[PDB]
């Protein structure tokens, strides 16, 4: 019986990621990492604006690596932990559902070499023991997502679910994460914990190898920017959405159904979105097809928002954080009103 997790998630309309913020990796061991990729310092007002538009759930990606002390304690710098807590608390103040992750650890220590399992598990657990202790008294609306796209960057199968040995390592790491958090007790005894596949990949072989914990208070996170050629800019990419590629969404979702949803395992899409390609009407249609597909089984998603829209880079921006106005209200309306 995993129905507690389903009940919690059912309270979410749609979610929103505070992207390129606490996950940013500049600035070294400093709170200034937050602004190192060009975003303004997060404020209560920024978070309020997200909530008010209809995104009542927020994912707060955080990269800890450069804020950690030496092994084996990996102590999180006090100033950084305090800042992370301030940002989470903006959301708590507004009664929001929240996901706290670890993020670009994958640029640093989180490289999925199966021969390094012990060091990997131990580092993950050490960070999560500290996070869990810090957030022990926070209510069930705060959820933890152990890893983000864990993988071996630059490997042949980096973006296709890795190798079988890597997927075994992911299973061990998911367990380490759950164990570390549960061992801290308090509200962490039954907090929703959100594990993942290798790379947050949803291909059939990747899902077939995912071990499902016996802990009843878990969910499985995937990232599904599907189809890639619509949502990203690449050789072969396009900006038109007429429905003809809805099958890409359907086929992938039927695997998520086969291995997770139809087995009663909670699933959360912790990142998706489409880069802005002067194609508002197409993105609106894609959201209909994509979010509409998730809604069939009440699966929730969180939209990636990096505050990039007018300038160069990956144009996932939705909230103009400096102005507290939305870059594209038609796109935003399609997300927040998905269930009407
Ligand atoms: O530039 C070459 C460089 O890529 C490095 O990774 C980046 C790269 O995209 C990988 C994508 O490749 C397509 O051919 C894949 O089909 C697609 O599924 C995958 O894109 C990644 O997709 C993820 C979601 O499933 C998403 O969160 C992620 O952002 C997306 O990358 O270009 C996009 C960047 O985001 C990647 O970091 C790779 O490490 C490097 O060695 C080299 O191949
Ligand atoms: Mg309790």
């Amino acid at each position: 019986d995993r129905s507690r997790v389903f009940d919690i998630l059912s309270n979410i309309n749609i979610g929103w990621n505070l992207g390129n913020t606490l996950d940013a990796t500049g600035g070294g061991n400093s709170v200034n990492a937050e602004t190192s990729w060009g975003n303004p310092k997060t404020t209560q007002e920024i978070v309020d604006t997200v909530n008010d538009r209809g995104f009542n759930a927020i994912r707060i990606p955080v990269t800890f690596a450069n804020h950690l002390g030496p092994a084996p304690e990996y102590t999180i710098s006090a100033d950084w932990l305090a800042r992370v807590k301030e940002v989470v608390d903006y959301a708590v103040n507004d009664g929001m559902y929240i996901i706290l992750d670890t993020h670009h650890e994958t640029n640093y220590w989180l490289k999925t070499d199966p021969n390094n399992e012990a060091a990997l598990c131990e580092e993950l657990a050490a960070i999560w023991k500290q996070l869990a202790e810090a957030f022990k008294d926070y209510d069930e609306k705060l959820m933890f997502e152990g890893m983000n796209e864990p993988r071996m960057a630059g490997s042949a199968k980096e973006w296709s679910g890795g190798t079988p040995a890597e997927r075994k390592l992911i299973n061990a790491m998911n367990k380490a994460f759950i164990d570390a958090v549960r061992a801290t007790g308090g509200n962490n005894a039954d907090r929703v914990l959100i594990i993942c596949t290798y790379g947050h990949n949803s291909d059939e072989p990747t899902l077939k190898d995912l071990e499902i914990p016996s802990d009843p208070n878990i969910a499985v996170a995937l990232h599904t920017y599907t189809p890639y050629f619509f949502t990203y800019v690449a050789d072969g990419s396009y900006s038109v959405w007429n429905g003809s590629k809805k099958n890409d969404i359907t086929w992938q979702y039927n695997n998520i159904k086969k291995y997770l949803i139809d087995k009663g395992i909670p699933v959360v899409i912790t990142e998706t979105g489409a880069q802005f390609k002067e194609n508002t009407e197409d993105i609106v249609r894609w959201i209909g097809d994509y979010v509409g597909t998730l809604d069939q089984d009440g699966v929730k998603c969180f939209i990636w928002d990096n505050n990039i829209y007018h300038g160069n880079g990956e144009k996932f921006g939705l909230l103009n954080r400096s102005l507290l106005k939305w870059y594209n209200d038609d796109i935003v309306d399609a997300y927040v009103n998905h269930a009407a």
